[PDB]
């Protein structure tokens, strides 16, 4: 907690304004993934950036495998950062696992989260009886095996699929941070995400929410955005980016920045 947590998770506060925005990165990146959208926000907003404890840019000996076996422990870190910074109200932009973290955080502390922007967002990745999440159990078992048997080969193959569009600089950048993650931590985060099911709690979210949908995301079927819009408890809209990929902040930052400026205008 406190100043030590601000140090350990590389917390940075840039820009200025009464509109505070937290940018929270996803699996396989760190806060540098926001570097190209950041200049579109800092004239108008006070921006809080931090690294998840699993990021390769954080000393991996801080990663407590027992503590971080659920997403609520990541929520605890986020809340402790905002409390240490004395921030009473903010908008939160979360990618991937951070979209799940933001949902949970907005339920824990509805006073603190005035708006959510969710990128690469899903409440559940595994398929269920009448629910298409995009993944089967046997498929993820093989992914987990590949991550353990040869993490470098797995990451080399995953990076272009996650970026989706043929944007070589974005593949190189995502690869860099993926290869920066300790393989056991990377596997553990993925296992934690795949066992999370937020469907039942979506109606507890009170904050307005913008769900950013790209034209294809290897981890998020197109139908998930409509599910989130139907079930999130706040005023929710889906904003459609005119390109593909799981990491639009890396592959199409100027387009994503348009959505962010609109979504962060008033809250």
């Amino acid at each position: 907690s406190g100043a030590k947590l601000l140090q350990i998770l590389n917390v940075r506060v840039v820009g200025s304004g009464e509109r505070v925005v937290v940018l929270s990165h996803g699996f396989g990146t760190d806060q540098s993934a926001w570097s190209r959208v950041l200049p579109y926000l800092t004239r108008d907003h006070r921006v809080v950036l931090y690294d998840l404890v699993c990021a390769g840019s954080v000393n991996p000996d801080h990663f407590d495998f027992r503590r971080y076996d659920n997403l609520d422990a990541y929520v605890d870190d986020l809340l402790a950062i905002l409390d240490a910074l004395r921030i009473p109200r903010c908008a939160f932009v979360g990618h991937s696992v951070s979209a799940m973290i933001g949902i949970l955080a907005s339920i824990r502390r509805p006073d603190l989260f005035a708006k959510l922007v969710l990128i690469g967002a899903s409440p559940r990745f595994l398929n269920d009886s009448d629910y298409h999440g995009g993944f089967e159990l046997e498929e993820i078992q093989q992914v987990f095996d590949a991550m353990g048997a040869n993490y470098s080969a797995w990451a080399t193959g995953y990076a272009p699929l996650a970026v989706g569009a043929d944007v070589p600089a974005a593949v190189q950048e995502f690869s860099r941070t993926l290869f920066n993650m300790r393989p056991d931590i990377s596997l553990h985060v993925c296992q934690t995400v795949f066992k999370t099911d937020l469907r039942g709690v979506l109606g507890m979210v009170r904050a307005p929410c913008v769900v950013v949908q790209t034209t294809r995301d290897v981890s998020v079927p197109a139908s998930v955005a409509a599910y989130l819009k139907a079930h999130l408890g706040g005023r929710t809209t889906v904003e459609f980016l005119q390109t593909e990929g799981h990491l639009p902040h890396l592959s199409a930052p100027s387009l994503l920045a348009q959505v962010l400026r609109r979504a962060l205008a008033r809250y």
